[PDB]
């Protein structure tokens, strides 16, 4: 089974005011599941009047007792996370085992967040007459309007909800059409939990009709996008001629540096495992492996023979480690990708191929003999194939790393503290994993430079794009 | 005397490649005095590739040197303010005493971002897995392309500059055709300082067409703008389009809630006093006068006094304690609120016109009976215009005092701690004084809300903008 | 019922090796209900070993996993607190809704010190050399010994217990002979949650031999004591001998200012609500009231008449709002403090003697017109007896606050943003609490000046008596 | 030349009462050169009432007042450097260079205080009553009492004295007898820059004597001693009796590391530099040379070497590199210590005799084959002495370097990521360098653990022991 999903307004689960939905299918088989409800303006009306009232409300809520309800909507989360995330499969196409991690550790997320509301902190600053007062009071900007991707459907959503709630902000997150039970399983944690009605908004429809209305309004004081450059683009310049706060978490095109003193096994086991995670479709995803040329041929080898081991399936299967890909546009774009390394003289490891002819099933692939000019190696494939290219010395992978207007995450592999040093200054990301895979636990800031956006989703830093900070000065 | 003003590029004061100037006038006469240059294309490019040298550069230098070198500038500073204050004030308008003010409050921005710069602090997260070092390491985010207006020449360049130096950026400055030679001498202290060439530049010409070149060029990793609303929103657009990191500091529209426990008489000096310091050619300058009708007639009628008291003439003339206005748009501005605040009914209880035939001197004005729909109680007037409007209950003047986008410095006047601490809480401004005039110093933030834009230039919170933050997990 | 009470020493609940015990009495009766362990040296050494081993294993736990294992206590404290609340009223004398309210009030410490164990961070230091890293780490100090007092058997072992175990340190408690079975309560739920064997240890026995055994021995890095200033400055001064790091919680005497702007109702309801809490037996209870004037009379009328309505009794009636005594020394401290008021002058305005032939009983007792010498505004009453004293000049009232030794608490009632401000500035105190009772969050720092100690037992700063501080500088 | 040195008390420098002084003596020659006041009881009290008016007077200049006040006593500092270091050079045995050094780095100190001084911050907690306000306050202790040894006569009395400066305390400090004029010049610099009178304070006569009545008195809040571990435990006892806050720096027993990966010219010319700094009077000093089997002889040869061309002889003569020790007691002792070594099978490589008959000159001596009993590997030797010791597990050196109860610096040679982070984890320590000698910089922490004592001297940590902490908790 898979549900029919509704908006949420008010505290209501609600079909939008004209009826109309929108199909969901399963990308494993192309073959309708569901229904999701379509807002149209009308919907969006009442779940700005709701956000603003619910501001109003959560606002007044003592950090505390907010804490105590997000932490109660975790413990549902933690409960719920087998159902969550069998819808999630069905919808988005990874493995259960994959659906089930996200949903656990987005209960993990919450509780930090729940905690982390409780400390902010305001300053108190030596003042310059000792007749003042002068002080730095943080509070929540306002209402927020959010917008996330496919990728990760509760993840991406988690963050960005939690950060919210624990600053005092409410809330009013549009979900993707082709994945939206698993996002509103979420959020319906949160109303079970006793978050008061209009604090949190959810609705789903016409992309472009919903950002267009939302991020204009006077309602929404603050944007937070999730999604491909172009369109964060396109948003960011909405939001500042409107002057609204905006965060932006973009494109990456992650660099994985394996060093001449790299252990080889532990490259490929982590880069590698970490590469076809979500079959590639991260925004940290390892794409650009450089590898020195003493271990080259040896790492590609073994990517190679990673690549192979993953069992392609339905998501359900629990033994399926590489699922389908989330929609047709992507095997259109992974055949684009191919097409062109194949052109410009790279070659085809492994892989390359659609598999069968039902679903969005597409062979992961690894590509060596990789020159610089080759579209995997500029424009984020999203996708699960890996770009190999060697190098003689540690200051050139470095440059070719730095290369692109991306963005996110890097990878290292290496022992020397020399290198550590060198690659922890020098490499121009928002995020570094060396000698293991990501793990973005929610107490370390998350977000990119660049075009890969600004503004963190984890640490303390996550809570700022929240605040407002007001200096205030009384003279006794 | 008045010297004419140059380009600085790469370590040398230079001529536009096309020797186009524009001319400078002094407002209290209408009579030039001088001309800048008028850069173009050709000139940005050279600046834009000095910068990208000048940040490779900068951001070499140890923190606890980049300080000193900033300390070296804010000594040359303070040896140089008559000669600055002499320029600025016959470019700009204001009295020679509030001139040399500015310039030595500039020296004292500069020394405690110097000694900012060496507490960048990064942190280390104790570590979910003991065999790995979680760190968040802070870097420069690059090159700076600021953007800054003629009401406070050097200060409004001092903090952008000092903020970006500290961090270990680079600046490039496009500051007022209309006020040029008092920030290029700043900018002078900072050459002769030992600051390296390309690491900080200095252009005028075209604003539209610096502007629309230097955010879309990949050189340029954050933008800077301080200025009206309308333009921060067509520069905040064209950032996000090109997604830049981007701070505003926009129009403000300050109101003063005198609460029926006020002391009138320090509520006249202080916000009287703030009223007609720089004209009211300020961002944070009192306008939106709420006054409790138990002491209304008793306020009205003592800042009257104040602004007759006030001596209006050139500016380098001794006994001068109002200027003229910057340039002739400011008297035509002037007017306009003036006749609208007679049309609707106000009454203009002193001043209310120009002042002679030559130059821009406009008579101190108080307004009072102004109705909730006046111009001057909507628009940012910027000038030498109290509106004086009467309340009853505190929630009514809080209620007004948030009702417009405009939302940067609140004052009031309260002696209960109540009233204080609701204030507070409820007031949606970025600064707030309460029983004095403004003291912005450079240990606090300073920044809006809502259409006043967003980012910090004082506190730890102004070096935020110019840092990337660097999740950096390393296994051993 | 009421249970005997064991030693705990590496994970078991064990009698003392030479079988000795200590008869525990019921200060509302005078009559034995059980008996504790009593200690001797070899079950010490028993217990150090244990606590050594126990450190290596617990600082070896990740921050998150020791923070999942707190919570897991904390929520058994929650369940089982009426059942631990029973056997405190019993061995201590508060009435059981005091008790309960302690016990509750345990596990919301537990809850937020296991969230600020994940918060302990380092910092990152912006280098002299860029090709070194400067960094400083925390650490767990160590073996931690902790002495606790009667008056809150529960959460003065809760506090120290929380911040040792959040920071990785192991712990070894003395906890009090005649109030042993609800802090032995508190420790089996850190058991039955899974703190491993050895992290915790609890002892009982001769005060004397206890304390100059563990302080003195090399196992023990860490040594904190809550109790009298006397038995303090000697343990303090044994630490000293040794090198170990100490933190003392000692003696209060606080004052109470009463303003002219002071809400009378208020004062008397929240001070006087406060005095009588544990009948007075509390290091933050008010003792000194000094109160304006003008209202000093129809203060001290409504305070009698608070002290009146108190329902004395044993205190497992759920009515009963003041309890017997502690123990019956503090019945022959209170005759002497009443005896040396009379002797002087004062005037017993109500109370003032022993209730009763059976237990520790004493009436709720204030006095008036209270000379400087009188021995209640001097030395510590710790008990149910509240001295009134006029002032005129709030100067006046802030001196004699300030005339004692001691230290630790202070209130005040007052509504001028003046007066909070001075009294904020100028009161002697560790806290201050103004138009309320005392509310200790875990979140507030909790500790004293003076002869009251040192060393906070609330927010980030009670983590740092337990952590070392490491300065790492790594030349690549 | 070289001049006689005063006591200075409020504001002046004077001679004791009873008349008495006590005769310098130059270490290089034994000869006479001055004299020093010898203090008395009655002295004592002059300078503790003055430390209590000056306390009144200093704790309310705003925090930006005395760092400018800070600032020009450290422009005079380095103005009178030159005359500053002869004085020293003269009385305390070091090299003229060593001398200039040290008074250079006193200015370094003083301003980085005087701007930690204005971000001693206080903060703002999240309510759990919207209507109160909950603030953390940060305020100066109170008058300390301040007792500094001879080994960097300036150095151990800025850092201190710079501390209680920035937070608003008074400071009066016992300096070094041996050593009085060095001290008492940069006491003067703080006089001649504007420090009112009694805000500082300076004596020199029986150091028990005025130990045992300063510290005990009522007038002094904080104690802080730098010094030898047993007469450390002897005033942290007696604080203690007295309820005093107290900050020790004790005996250091450096071990120093390298590690089978080490660079070994690098680790000789760091760690053998450093060893004879100072004559290797320092508490930080390497010491136990513990290094790895492979390259242990290469070691040894290279560092007696380093010992041989060092040139010996009185400090002012230029070209020499290593002066006389401080006193005959240190003659003594190093005989001591060289006799043990010679007696427990120990070879002495080079050096370890008396140089000439006059003045306290000893040779630059290494010791190998030294056993784990011998003296200099397990007391502080705090002269020109290096012991070498080998090792085949870094495990085994581990547990070397924390087997003794100091614990205060230690060093390492190594390239691995994996023992940077090993060694930074398992080392009993409180400042750690790797790959360099000691760069002690006051933004970074500098403190011990164990015997060495508590509290830091460094980073914002050193202000903490010069603060008290007000949790303050205000209703409206």
């Amino acid at each position: 089974t898979y549900t029919d999903t509704q908006l949420l307004i008010d505290g209501e689960w609600v079909d939008a005011a004209s009826g109309k939905t929108i199909d969901v299918v399963n990308p494993a088989t192309g073959k309708p599941i569901g229904r999701v409800a379509h807002a149209g303006i009308a919907d969006l009306d009442r779940a700005l009047a709701a956000a603003q009232s619910g501001f109003e409300a959560w606002r007044k809520v003592p950090a505390h007792e907010r804490a105590a309800t997000m932490r109660k909507a975790a413990a549902l989360v933690r409960e719920r996370a087998d159902a969550i995330a069998q819808l999630m499969t069905q919808e988005q196409g990874k493995p259960l085992t994959e659906a089930r991690v996200e949903v656990l550790s987005a209960a993990d997320i919450i509780e930090w967040f729940a905690d982390e509301g409780r400390r902010v902190y305001g300053r108190i600053v030596p003042p310059r007459n000792l007749g003042a007062q002068q002080t730095v009071v943080k509070e929540p900007v306002g209402p927020v309007a959010a917008f996330t991707p496919w990728n990760f459907p509760v993840n991406q959503v988690v963050r960005k909800l939690s950060a919210a709630l624990a600053t005092g902000c409410s809330f009013l997150v549009k979900a993707p059409e082709e994945t939206p039970a698993s996002p509103a399983a979420l959020l319906r944690a949160f109303v079970d939990a006793g978050v008061p009605a209009g604090v949190i908004g959810l609705v789903y429809g016409d992309p472009a009709e919903i950002s267009s209305y939302l991020i204009p309004h006077p309602v929404i004081r603050k944007v937070t996008f999730t999604g491909s450059t172009p369109v964060g683009k396109q948003l960011a310049s909405l939001a500042g001629l409107h002057m609204k706060r905006a965060t932006m978490e973009l494109g990456g095109h992650a660099p994985v540096i394996v060093a001449e003193d790299a252990d080889v096994a532990l490259a490929v086991k982590a880069a590698g495992g970490a590469k076809f995670r979500n079959a590639g479709q991260v925004c940290i995803s390892p794409t650009r492996f450089l590898v020195h040329n003493s271990i080259r041929d040896e790492f590609t080898r073994a990517l190679v023979k990673h690549a192979e081991g993953l069992k392609v399936g339905n998501g359900l299967e629990e033994g399926t480690t590489l699922g389908a890909l989330a929609n047709p546009r992507r095997l259109t774009a992974m055949a684009s990708v191919i097409d062109n390394a194949r052109k410009v003289g790279a070659s085809i490891e492994t892989g390359g191929e659609r598999i069968g002819s039902e679903g969005n099933f597409f062979a992961p692939t690894v590509i060596a003999n990789v020159p610089l000019d080759a579209d995997v190696f500029n424009n984020e494939p999203f996708g699960p194939v890996a770009a190999i290219r060697g190098f003689d010395k540690l200051e050139e992978a470095i440059a070719e790393a730095n290369r692109l207007p991306f963005g996110l995450a890097g990878y290292a592999f290496t022992r020397s503290f020399a290198n550590v040093h060198l690659l922890t200054q020098r490499l121009e990301v928002g995020m570094l994993w060396i000698n293991q895979p990501a793990t973005p636990w929610p107490e370390m800031p998350f977000g990119g430079v660049k075009d890969s956006g600004y503004g963190s989703e984890g640490g303390p830093e996550a809570l700022e794009p929240y605040l407002v900070t007001k200096s205030v000065t009384v003279m006794a």
